[PDB]
């Protein structure tokens, strides 16, 4: 077959230098964008269809995720209402649908409960007042939340998202997953828990929940215990019975409907004590310019919200966008969403992104553009003005409940952490150090916490690469690791390390001990005895993988070559990249008799080189 | 001259694997390590006028740098005696002098001023309990700082002061002298400021002392000013007259003994209200435990003060080691300053570490084994027991000023700023970014951020690397990026494609952009436009440089590796390490019909095996 061959003088850097020379209308992404371009003829049907469909699932959604918030029941219509509407200018996606999210809502009730505790704010009961102190907080944590999206948007800075790995994402969403259990679980049971502000909350929430279980409200665990089990079993029988009825059954809309003309019917509320939403505002209140003194206090937790619900949003947009085969602009995503979280924070809502769960809805009944959305406005608008008398006996343990069956593929990856571990130790590590700190930590400091491990791990890995001792494969130039392969042979009085990796501080420190470990001994010590008096003849140091150079490490082996050329021994440097040798230059290493003449284009003009002499 | 000639079969990753076939008196450093091999004859006197030296300069460098501590002078004293006592065993350097290093001192002064403010405590003046519990903070974030030092000791993790960058410690140097010099300028005026803690303290400081400048005392401004003016000259002399007299002169130490007499003889404690230290204890103190309740207040920064203490220690040790031909154990020096912080924290000290003026005074004055640090010892010990009454009429201000003539070479790093920048950009902006943090937070915090920001800037180096489309040198098997050479030709019909960096989560959306880029196209959309109707022919990834690979990056490529084999394009893979094919065997990477001979052993191989076809 083929065979590799090639004539050619072997070039040094020098050498190889010598004879080959070298040397406005996108930021409000306008609705005029396409509703010029829209599909009158045929669009309309679609998109009333898909809108109602998801609407009427946004309100029971954002109901349900108003109880995660630490708001009442009420304004989770609003944060399903307004965000939509601003976004319906600035969003560049066409099919997720716009809400409350309920882990970034339990993140803001997280932050919202920590800010206005029971018995830091009543001391009396002022439900009234405690309820306008958790709704002006959650409306704060909105705006600075949208301040930051914005700010992030101006800088172009998209790629944050990036730093979100999988591994952290999925230990962030089981353990996510545990807290909005918990939450929901204290809902369900009707048991009055006090509320654990800070490290180790979870589990202190858990031990009072069951030592109050006693407490329990039967009507309304039998009705969480049933509408959890009725969503689960008709969610699994729509997995495996799959070939017909292709639009998902919204079970949780026609539960919530019968749970609420139960209760209006036999009257739970006074009958069994059982818990209700027993209030729910009628039409639309006037805005309300949120504190700007408590940003002080939230800005650890509006990063990690901001962030958490962008990268959702996104995730969601690229899934469905690779689908029909369109791209979704990140900083654009970054403006839509300050904006809609800066709009709804004016008018009294919570954090806005999207939900799989709403978005698969809206698309799977006929998704077109974000025409399906303003219909959704609208029905969760006449759900607000007409339709919030006919909830007010709907029990808040129903909507719990849906959340809590909702949970399942959130509670499901730890099923893929023994595959992860499997295949890559740090990954798990990623992950269970996500999981456990989101656990014993806040959301938001679990999330920071599982940025920089993932970062330090980065670090780590870079720090401690692979590093082998060269020898020759036999009439070839294919050099590989003497102790890996046993047909190679080490060539005469000379030394070749491969250090797989850019070279800094630490890489400085662990290249030092590799060159000592490999040449058998060290510089300093042996040019120290023939001092005091008065085996290799060369290194080659195989650069290949050293991606970047700093100026610690350009010290380091202006030292190693000084150092190694004090006991008359060579060391060459060979597979450097261009980058890498514009970095050497600039950081003074061509100095004190250096000339680049010791750099070769890979390593075998070194062995060539040094078989010259 | 020598020639590039090789004749070889161009092997795969297949093919080369199916022709080569691959595959308890240390802990406890013991005085009897070296006490029966001292030198008895001859290293008496040598270690007897080292000791006396050093010890004489270590009773003024403690007083004085008690004052940056926020404890009366005095226990400098004791900080000074009991750490070289307790690191005279565990000790694996024979010639650092152990003390409070001002640095050190003014981080746990910081500390203990945060924990025990003047209006905090006294509400009546209460000198005395203020002092005491200042001393007692102090011991406290001593010893907790100690154990901090014994646990790493016992972990082994002695590679953390590696991520001590020379920039960031370089910042962190420039910040903390101007912290210093802020303090001791507050001292030297004898101005009353009341003292903030936290974030923006030096400059509130700052204004403080420049509106309270018109209650400066006369006499300690002056004493302060002529102290500076002389201990420069003398040491701006000694480095210019430097022939002569080998031994540093120890200006300090005179200069405080005349300013102390002198004081004694005209009494500026009752004609000019100046600011002496007014108080030395007699004797030695019995020990205190301290309570371990404070404990979860100082961990943030008992960490930092123990990681700088153990940095400054191992850095003068190893300049040392390398000038008297030894090696220190990292570890073991954990174990001997942790031991040497819990025993100094139990007898009413502070953090304890090493100075380099101290040590050069100690070596540079026959500089043996640490019989010498016992010897500076016993003569803290007489200052303590005796000298005490002597040094009482001396004021602060000459110690400050001391402290301050000492900061010139702390400062001086804004000189080597500059040329950081035209060396290195990326070192430069840790260097900066590490002085503004710890100017405008706390020190401890300041470090923490300069320690996360160097990860950050590795990360965001192997993130964004230098990335190229290579070419053909003609006749060779050089491939170069076709922008820089001129020279460099085309292959028909492929792009190879070189990303000079490990691939993960970050580098799998770079890597994405870069292939779109380089081929001119995307995948995926020109395939739905061919899937709706119904330039390139190959792409070789030069992975030279990729050092790691995760699970995100596993799935990158065999998305892009589908993607392109979905429209007729082949992807080859070069150069890739041994290391890095387990992990993408590992992790489920050959299946679905990859097989591994799309691997070639250099992007020359690949290029072969497509002329063959
Ligand atoms: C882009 C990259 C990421 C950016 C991240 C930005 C983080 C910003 C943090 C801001 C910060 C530190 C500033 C310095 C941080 C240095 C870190 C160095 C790190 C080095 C790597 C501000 O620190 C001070 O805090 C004061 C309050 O304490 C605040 O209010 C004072 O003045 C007011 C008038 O101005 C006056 O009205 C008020 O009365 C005063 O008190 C001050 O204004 C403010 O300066 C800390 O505050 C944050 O908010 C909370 C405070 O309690 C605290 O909440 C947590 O509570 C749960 C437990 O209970 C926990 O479980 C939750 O999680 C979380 O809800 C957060 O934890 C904390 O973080
Ligand atoms: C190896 C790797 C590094 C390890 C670093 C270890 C850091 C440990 C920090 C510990 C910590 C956070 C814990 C969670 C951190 C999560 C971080 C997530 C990061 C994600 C990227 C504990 O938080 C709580 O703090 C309470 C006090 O507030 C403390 O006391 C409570 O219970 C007691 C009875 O137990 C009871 O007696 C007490 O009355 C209670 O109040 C609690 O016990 C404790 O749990 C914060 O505390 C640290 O100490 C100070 C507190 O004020 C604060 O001091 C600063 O003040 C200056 C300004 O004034 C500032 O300028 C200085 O700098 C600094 O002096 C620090 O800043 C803060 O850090
Ligand atoms: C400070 C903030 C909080 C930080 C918390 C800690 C975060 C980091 C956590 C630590 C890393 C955890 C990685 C995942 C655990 C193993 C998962 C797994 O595959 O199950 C295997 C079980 O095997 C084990 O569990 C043993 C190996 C892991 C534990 C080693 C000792 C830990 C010492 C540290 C104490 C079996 O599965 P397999 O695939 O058959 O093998
Ligand atoms: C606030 C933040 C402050 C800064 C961060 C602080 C935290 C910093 C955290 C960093 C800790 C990193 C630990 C892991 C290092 C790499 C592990 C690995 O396999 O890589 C290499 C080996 O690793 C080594 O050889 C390392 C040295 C060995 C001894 C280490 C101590 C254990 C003693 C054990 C004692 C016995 C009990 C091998 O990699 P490869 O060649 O690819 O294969
Ligand atoms: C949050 C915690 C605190 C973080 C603080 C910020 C930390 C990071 C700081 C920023 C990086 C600072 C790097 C050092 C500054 C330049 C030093 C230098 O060589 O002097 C050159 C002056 O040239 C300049 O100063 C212009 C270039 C630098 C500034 C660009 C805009 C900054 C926008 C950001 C606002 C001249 O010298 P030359 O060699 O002739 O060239
Ligand atoms: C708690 C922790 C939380 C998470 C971390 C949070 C912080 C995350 C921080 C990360 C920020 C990193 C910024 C620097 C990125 C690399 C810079 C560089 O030269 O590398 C490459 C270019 O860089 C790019 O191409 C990048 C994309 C370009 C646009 C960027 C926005 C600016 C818009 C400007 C708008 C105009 C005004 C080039 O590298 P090379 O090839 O080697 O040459
Ligand atoms: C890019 C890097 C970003 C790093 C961001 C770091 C954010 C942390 C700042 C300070 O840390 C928090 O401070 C709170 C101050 O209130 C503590 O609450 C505490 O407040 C109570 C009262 O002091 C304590 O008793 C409780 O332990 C606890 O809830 C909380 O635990 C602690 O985490
Ligand atoms: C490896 C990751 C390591 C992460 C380490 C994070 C350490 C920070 C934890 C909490 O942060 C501190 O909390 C203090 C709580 O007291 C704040 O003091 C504050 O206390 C006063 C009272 O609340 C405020 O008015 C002042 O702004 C300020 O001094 C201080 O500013 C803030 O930094
Ligand atoms: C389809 C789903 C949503 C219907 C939910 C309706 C709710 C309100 C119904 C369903 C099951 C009912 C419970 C069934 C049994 C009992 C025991 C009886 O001694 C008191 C009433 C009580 C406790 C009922 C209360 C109301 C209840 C919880
Ligand atoms: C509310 C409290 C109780 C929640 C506690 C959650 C913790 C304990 C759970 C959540 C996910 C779990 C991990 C999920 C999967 C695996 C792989 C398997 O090899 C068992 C260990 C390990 C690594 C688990 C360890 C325990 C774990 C981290
Ligand atoms: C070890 C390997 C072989 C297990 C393979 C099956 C995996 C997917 C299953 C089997 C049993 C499971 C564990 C059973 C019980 C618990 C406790 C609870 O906190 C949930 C997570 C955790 C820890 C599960 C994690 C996933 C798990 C480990
Ligand atoms: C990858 C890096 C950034 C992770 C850093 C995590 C550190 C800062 C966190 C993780 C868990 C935290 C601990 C959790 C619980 C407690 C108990 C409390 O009474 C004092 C604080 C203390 C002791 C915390 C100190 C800080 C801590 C150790
Ligand atoms: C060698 C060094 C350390 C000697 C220091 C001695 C100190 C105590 C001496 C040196 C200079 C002196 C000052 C010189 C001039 C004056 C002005 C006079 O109207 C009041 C006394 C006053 C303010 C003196 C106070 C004491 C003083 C500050
Ligand atoms: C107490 C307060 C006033 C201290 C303030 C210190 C700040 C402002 C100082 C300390 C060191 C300084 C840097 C030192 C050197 C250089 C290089 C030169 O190109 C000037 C800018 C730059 C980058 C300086 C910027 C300002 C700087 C960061
Ligand atoms: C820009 C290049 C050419 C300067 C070369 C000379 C360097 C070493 C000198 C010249 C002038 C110096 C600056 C003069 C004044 C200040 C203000 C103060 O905060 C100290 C640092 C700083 C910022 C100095 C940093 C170092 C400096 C920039
Ligand atoms: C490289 C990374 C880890 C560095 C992170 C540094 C961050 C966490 C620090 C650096 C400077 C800090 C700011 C300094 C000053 C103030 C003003 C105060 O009234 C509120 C907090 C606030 C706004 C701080 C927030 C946190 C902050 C932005
Ligand atoms: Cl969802
Ligand atoms: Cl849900
Ligand atoms: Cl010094
Ligand atoms: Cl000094």
């Amino acid at each position: 077959s083929c065979s590799y061959v090639v004539s050619r003088p072997v070039y040094s850097e020098l050498a190889f230098q010598q004879q080959y020379e070298r040397r406005v209308l996108k930021t409000l992404l306008p609705v005029l964008d396409w509703l010029p371009k829209y599909r009158i003829k045929e669009w309309l049907l679609s998109d009333i269809i898909s809108g109602v469909s998801t609407g009427l699932v946004g309100t029971l959604q954002g109901m349900a995720y108003a109880l995660l918030a630490a708001v009442p029941v009420g304004y989770g219509l609003y944060s399903a209402f307004f965000p939509i509407l601003t976004y319906f200018i600035f969003g560049t996606s066409r099919h997720i649908s716009v809400g409350p999210f309920p882990v970034v809502s339990l993140m803001v009730g997280s932050v919202v409960l920590s800010m206005a505790p029971d018995e830091h704010f009543i001391i009396s009961i002022d439900f009234a007042a405690r309820d306008a102190a958790r709704v002006l907080i959650a409306s704060t944590l909105t705006l600075l939340v949208g301040i930051i999206q914005l700010i992030f948007g101006g800088l172009q800075i998209g790629f944050i998202v990036r730093y979100l790995a999988d591994p952290l994402v999925g230990g962030f969403t089981t353990a996510a997953a545990f807290q909005v259990l918990v939450s929901q679980l204290k809902i369900v049971l009707n048991v009055s828990t006090k509320n654990y502000n800070g490290i180790l909350s979870i589990i202190y929430t858990l031990i009072e929940i069951f030592q109050n279980i006693g407490n329990t409200n039967l009507a309304d665990f039998i009705a969480g215990l049933l509408t959890i089990i009725i969503c689960m079993a008709v969610k699994e029988l729509n997995d495996r019975f799959k070939h017909k009825i292709p639009v998902p059954i919204p079970i949780e809309v026609i539960v919530t409907i019968i749970a609420t003309a139960i209760s209006y019917a036999v009257n739970l509320e006074k009958n069994y004590n059982a818990g209700i939403v027993k209030s729910i505002p009628r039409g639309f209140l006037p805005p309300e310019i949120p504190p700007i003194s408590l940003f002080s206090e939230m800005l650890t937790a509006s990063f990690s919200i901001a962030v958490v619900a962008y990268a959702i949003a996104v995730s969601v947009g690229k899934v469905y966008a690779i689908k029909y085969d369109y791209t979704i602009d990140g900083n654009q995503e970054f403006i839509a969403f300050g904006i809609s979280n800066i709009f709804s924070g004016f008018f009294s809502c919570f954090v806005a992104t999207t939900a799989l769960s709403r978005t698969a809805v809206q698309e799977s009944t006929g998704g077109k553009t974000q025409i399906a959305g303003i219909i959704s406005a609208a029905v969760v608008m006449i759900a607000i003005v007409a339709l919030g008398k006919l909830l007010e006996p709907l029990q808040k343990s129903v909507l719990a409940a849906v959340v809590i069956a909702n949970l399942k593929g959130m509670f499901m990856q730890v099923c893929d952490v023994p595959r992860l571990w499997r295949q890559n130790k740090t990954d798990a590590v990623i992950w269970v150090f996500t999981c456990i700190a989101s656990i014993i930590l806040g959301l938001d400091l679990g999330l920071l916490a599982g940025l920089m491990f993932g970062f330090l791990t980065v670090v780590v890995r870079v720090q401690f690469p692979s590093w082998n001792s060269l020898g020759s494969i036999p009439n070839t130039d294919i050099y590989r690791s003497t102790k890996d392969y046993k047909n190679i042979e080490e060539p005469e009085g000379v030394k070749i390390l491969r250090f797989s990796s850019p070279i800094f501080y630490g890489n400085v420190d662990g290249l030092k001990k590799c060159i000592k470990s490999t040449v058998g001994f060290d510089a300093i010590r042996v040019y120290n005895k023939r001092l005091k008096a008065l085996p290799i003849h060369s290194l080659v140091l195989d650069c290949g993988a050293v991606s970047f150079l700093d100026v610690v490490g350009v010290r380091s082996l202006r030292m190693i070559v000084k150092e190694f050329q004090r006991i008359d021994v060579h060391v060459y440097f060979a597979s450097l990249q261009d980058h890498v040798i514009e970095k050497l230059e600039q950081c003074g290493f061509f100095n004190d008799s250096i000339r680049k003449d010791i750099f070769f284009l890979t390593v075998h003009d070194a062995i060539l080189h040094l078989r010259s002499q």
